[PDB]
C-alpha cells in the first residue's frame, strides 16, 4: 500500500492520472520522482523546468555541478539526483526529443532506467516538448516498466484520450 491516489489502474503494475507532476510530489513526496531531462540537465521548459522552478533553482545548481563533474548523459540514460523539496530522489531520465531528430527507438531504452527502482512518480517520456506521440510513449512504458509506475498526465484532453484508446 502507498500514498498515492484518484489514479486508473491500467496494468498490474502501471498507474494513470490527469495531474501537475508538480503538485502531485509535493503532496505524496515520493520515493522516487522522473524528470524529464535532457542530456545537459538544462532544465528550462516542459516538465523539466516545472520541477526546477517548484526547488527554487535548486535542482539546476545541483545539475550544473553533476554536469562540470561528469559530462553530459546519453540520450536514453539516466541519473539519481536529489528530489529537493519534491521527492527523497530525482530520476532525470532523457527520452529522446523528435524535434531534435533523435532515433524514437530509444524511448525503450529511457523507459528500462525506471526498473531500477520499486516505486515511481512519473511523466509520459518524450511527449509534450519532445515531440513524441503520447499514446506510443503510454503503450512503450506499460510494454517495458516491470516496477510500480504512478504516470501524471498534465493535459486533461490528453489524459481523456490516453485512457479511451488504451488497449
Ligand atoms: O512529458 C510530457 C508531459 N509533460 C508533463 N507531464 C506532467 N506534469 C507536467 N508538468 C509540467 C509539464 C508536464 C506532457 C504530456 C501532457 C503534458
Ligand atoms: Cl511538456
Amino acid at each position: 500500500v502507498n500514498s498515492f491516489s484518484g489514479y486508473l489502474k491500467l496494468t498490474d503494475n502501471v498507474y494513470i492520472k490527469n495531474a501537475d507532476i508538480v503538485e502531485e510530489a509535493k503532496k505524496v513526496k515520493p520515493t522516487v520522482v522522473v524528470n524529464a531531462a535532457n542530456v545537459y540537465l538544462k532544465h528550462g521548459g516542459g516538465v523539466a523546468g516545472a520541477l526546477n522552478k517548484a526547488t527554487n533553482n535548486a535542482m539546476q545548481v545541483e545539475s550544473d555541478d553533476y554536469i562540470a563533474t561528469n559530462g553530459p548523459l546519453k540520450v536514453g540514460g539516466s541519473c539519481v539526483l536529489s528530489g529537493h523539496n519534491l521527492a527523497k530522489h530525482c530520476l532525470h531520465v532523457v527520452g529522446p526529443n523528435v524535434n531534435k531528430g533523435e532515433d524514437i527507438q530509444l524511448l525503450k531504452s529511457a523507459y528500462e532506467n525506471f526498473n531500477q527502482h520499486e516505486v515511481l512518480l512519473a511523466p509520459l517520456l518524450s511527449a509534450g516538448i519532445f515531440g513524441a506521440d503520447p499514446i506510443h510513449s503510454l503503450r512503450v512504458c506499460v510494454d517495458t516498466v516491470r516496477t510500480n509506475v504512478y504516470l501524471a498526465v498534465f493535459d486533461k484532453n490528453l489524459y481523456d484520450k490516453l485512457v479511451s484508446s488504451f488497449l
